[PDB]
């Protein structure tokens, strides 16, 4: 079931997408439901960091935008960026 | 909270899980066809392993009352 495809804490987002769509191509649902799955279920089953970024992208983001947005998750640049964002929020408050 | 995070607890009565599920469903933002899929498929998939076994064994077209009676 597509509902069982969940992104691991350190799984690259592109591999998660690969598994998700391999299971999706076999799911017995209409193209409307499958569109909802690529739009909402894909984001909901991502790991916390990727899910935060995707949520920040807002509705209507294309698959390519999502894959680009989560490319660096788990790396030093991502950690430093989150820390910088937190520092910025404490400063702005 | 998303309807996808409504999962039946190990010792949660199936009726209470249905109540939670539909409570969150009435608030979910999705087309009527997606919601129909949620009641047809998601409701079963998010049940605990035993109730999921029973519901799966009922076959398709089972009404909500049939599902609740089966998992009583």
């Amino acid at each position: 079931s597509i509902l069982d495809i969940r992104q691991g804490p350190k799984e690259p987002f592109r591999d998660y997408v690969d598994r998700f769509y391999k299971t999706l191509r076999a799911e017995q649902a209409s193209q409307e439901v499958k569109n909802w799955m690529t739009e909402t279920l894909l984001v909901q089953n991502a790991n916390p960091d990727c899910k935060t970024i995707l949520k920040a992208l807002g509705p209507g983001a294309t698959l390519e935008e999502m894959m680009t947005a989560c490319q660096g998750v788990g790396g030093p640049g991502h950690k430093a960026r989150v820390l910088a964002e937190a520092m910025s929020q404490v400063t702005n408050t």
